């Protein structure tokens, strides 16, 4: 039986149990895919334990950036931007991608949005440094933004991006929120109305609530929107092609999360 | 969704499509496994290929030890070997295995050939550097002959074995044949009948004929023999788990080779 499992501590709530037992139903394939709560303290003996008992894992806060290490192979891809969400297992050796950066992308394209900047993404963390990266790669001009000006110049240096005040919100034709401003907070967002473009899209890597008051405004405003499951279901259909080499489909993922969120 | 293929110059009556064929089928996953021919000089192209369209490949003569340079990751084993029969793609990135050593010590177990030495190894070439690491891994002492003094010599001291001349056969317990001699020729046998011992088993991987001469001398000496079937799908079906995390039964595998041998 195929073994996975999503590694982080919280992984209460996580999706990806849902989404990969419709993955493993759908396919045909007989296996499970559990939440297993691992601490920073415990990545060392989760991953042997690996190593030995799993086809694969996907990881999670605050796995991410201290998994590199303990890996035989990282992806050049998982390595600039300094995560891994992906685990592979073979011959006992453990290989680490990162799908979030190419489920972003194949997100947008099955969503129906033309990519077309320049693109801005706001937030120069974690998750603004994966979506940063994919962007550049997939021929777009992109700038970023951060709360604390500095991380934002940086990543742009590191990417070769562009740090923008977030006034330069409205020039742009792809709006990405990388913060968790929103996150449970429906009255919150991290762009203010009036420095909205006037033609674009948005999309939001925030998916609690789905429809956060970013993409509402977005909506309002014109501009074509798309939540945060759609990449959160291409980063799982990506993570499972990899370890097996069959793509589960993409919009059950998707629906599978829903139903999980109950939304 | 998989789509595998045996690359080697020539492959034309590989039985691999046919093993194959079989797993995907048993495992009820859909895919497809076919012969490309795949000249030396039209490997570098071909592994391009590969990234783009192909979950994995198995490698024959004569590409199993210049596909090395063409990989983004060699196993520690298959760089010691010095050989990959078996290449992962993930991404677009390429991962080289070897699946002949550790099918080889598989295919010995399951037929009732426990790991009794000393084991000579006939054939310092690709094959015997197989066959001879996976010996050694076993514990067993391992020696090794080559119609070239020299080869036999150099591979010794490189796996820290001992080079022997023929006549040591008569004190082996576990004989095998990684040469060329007896391929589609039954008059012919790297080994003198007179030389083979009396107690014992002997292994051949040419498996056209499937009954080899050499089989044939060992059966007569009354030797536990083995044909080159179990090796062949053996190393088939680790490769199949490499790629899939899921593993075809290879009694199964050997029987579709069989019935595709038309014996």
């Amino acid at each position: 039986m195929l073994r996975f499992a999503v590694l982080g501590h919280p992984v209460a709530h996580s999706l990806s149990p849902a989404m990969h037992a419709f993955a493993l139903e759908s396919l045909g394939l007989e296996g499970s895919y559990e939440a297993w709560d691992t601490p920073l303290e415990a990545l060392p003996g989760r991953l042997k334990e690996v190593r030995r008992a799993f086809r694969g894992v996907n990881l999670t806060l605050p796995l991410k950036e201290a998994a590199l290490a303990h890996l035989d192979w990282v992806s050049p891809e998982a390595q600039r931007i300094g995560a891994v969400n992906t685990v592979l297992q073979v011959e006992g050796r453990l290989f680490g991608f990162n799908t979030d950066a190419p489920g972003f992308l194949e997100a947008l394209k099955a969503g129906g949005i033309p990519l077309k900047g320049p693109a801005l993404v706001l937030g120069a963390g974690g998750a603004g440094r994966a979506v940063a990266f994919a962007l550049r790669e997939a021929g777009l001009e992109v700038w970023v933004w951060n709360r604390t000006p500095q991380r934002a110049l940086a990543l742009a240096e590191e990417f070769g991006l562009r740090a923008v005040p977030l006034e330069k919100a409205r020039e742009a034709r792809l709006l990405v929120n990388a913060t968790r401003v929103g996150l449970e907070d429906p009255s919150a967002s991290p762009l203010p109305a009036e420095l909205f473009p006037e033609e674009g899209a948005a999309v939001d890597l925030v998916y609690r609530p789905l429809w956060t008051r970013f993409l509402r405004e977005a909506k309002a405003k014109g501009l074509k929107v798309q939540t945060g499951l759609p990449m959160l279901a291409w980063q799982g259909a990506l993570a499972f092609r990899l370890w097996t080499g069959l793509l589960p489909d993409p919009s059950g993922m998707e629906e599978a999360a829903r139903r999980a969120l109950g939304v």
